[PDB]
RNA sequence: GGGCCCGUAGCUCAGUCUGGCAGAGCGCCUGGCACCAGGUGGUCGAGGGUUCAAAUCCCUUCGGGCCCGCCA
């Protein structure tokens, strides 16, 4: 319907309130997202693949974690008081939550550096050589296995 | 993370509950006139345990498939 809007924001203090407002959005840990392609592929899996979660936006989070467990996904790639990736379909929705966490918007916060690569490879159990994001998508694609 | 089913002849699978000679159909070989008769079939996924006796029960494990919970 609406085009997905994805923008990372640097230095955000997360308030658990935002999850009790019934707003169509998803917020991730920017420091563990391979790139904008990571989130896009997760949304693709959420849109198409067989549901694991009772919500589409929750389905994004679990697909981003590369595994079925819902609570593990919240820990693996859930937003943690800092660099985050806000995901919306309504501009007003994005504006609302940003007012509740703050932080200068910086899409580079979703770009990957060597320290982020070590973190992602350790987190996503990426044991081996090969382009990090390529095998991040590969791990997400086979959640249905 | 939790729960369930399959694995047995070359193939499809019964048999497992309730331990008691390893079975059917299918094909395969032979002979006879597609059909008839004779013949042919086993690392029971693996290991270990229990037992006089295990495909069968217990533990463990490999391979294939299915379901579920977690919903900041």
């Amino acid at each position: 319907m609406d085009p997905m809007i994805i923008r990372g924001i640097r230095g955000a203090r997360i308030n658990n309130e935002i999850f009790n407002l019934g707003l169509k959005f998803q917020i991730l840990n920017a420091d563990v997202v391979a790139t904008k392609k990571h989130v896009l592929h997760a949304i693709n899996q959420a849109k198409t693949k067989k549901p694991i979660a009772k919500s589409f936006w929750m389905e994004i989070l679990v697909r981003a974690s590369g595994q079925r467990q819902i609570h593990e996904a919240i820990k693996i790639i859930g937003a943690k008081d800092g660099n985050v990736c806000l995901i919306c379909e309504d501009e007003e929705t994005f504006r609302k939550i940003y007012e509740l966490i703050g932080g200068e918007i910086d899409d580079s916060v979703l770009e990957i550096n060597e320290d982020k690569e070590r973190l992602i490879r350790e987190i996503f159990k990426i044991r081996g050589f090969g382009n990090v994001v390529e095998r991040v998508l590969e791990k997400i694609a086979l959640i249905e296995l």
